[PDB]
């Protein structure tokens, strides 16, 4: 049984996740960012970050935001998508949530959400949810409106690298 900080390490290894300079903490306990995520997403998935195009209208999305080449790709993919539609807005430096981690997850693995799933999820992610607890990338008991933590995220990626 790997730890949560052992299945960090190993993505850490593999350039999926980072740490943090001068310390081996990885802040299991602390949050994401939406553009971190997407970050995340194409080292996990070896997505191509897409540079030059800009689909979203948030202030500061432009070239020299580090993280567009990695919101470009993981939108492409159909893996995130604004979290305001009629105004293009992604929100980057939003916490990633419980719920959005597992859209994003179930959609990479190709898993099929759950129709008519009853859980604590915000409506549209009820059956993403579902599918991703049942296939063990969130516990039953997590919150899915919750800013998901490090940890969280750790053991998803973890397991969906696994099913991968
Ligand atoms: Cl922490
Ligand atoms: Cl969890």
């Amino acid at each position: 049984a790997k730890t949560t900080q052992e299945k960090f390490d190993a993505l850490k290894e593999a350039g999926v996740f980072s740490g943090y300079p001068g310390t081996t903490d990885a802040k299991l306990g602390q949050d994401m960012t939406r553009a971190e995520f997407a970050k995340v997403l194409v080292k996990l998935f070896g997505l191509k970050e897409i540079h030059g195009q800009y689909s979203y209208k948030d202030k500061n999305y432009d070239a020299k935001n580090w993280a567009a080449p990695f919101i470009e790709a993981v939108t492409a993919e159909g893996l995130m998508q604004g979290k305001d539609l009629t105004k293009k807005i992604f929100d980057f430096n939003g916490k990633i949530t419980v719920e959005e981690a597992s859209k994003t997850l179930v959609t990479a693995l190709k898993l099929e959400p759950v129709k008519d799933a009853q859980n604590k999820a915000t409506d549209w992610a009820k059956g993403y949810f579902e599918a991703a607890v049942n296939a063990g990338l969130f516990s039953k008991d997590a919150n899915p409106k919750a800013n998901a933590t490090r940890a969280q995220l750790v053991e998803a990626a973890f397991a969906a690298d696994e099913m991968s």
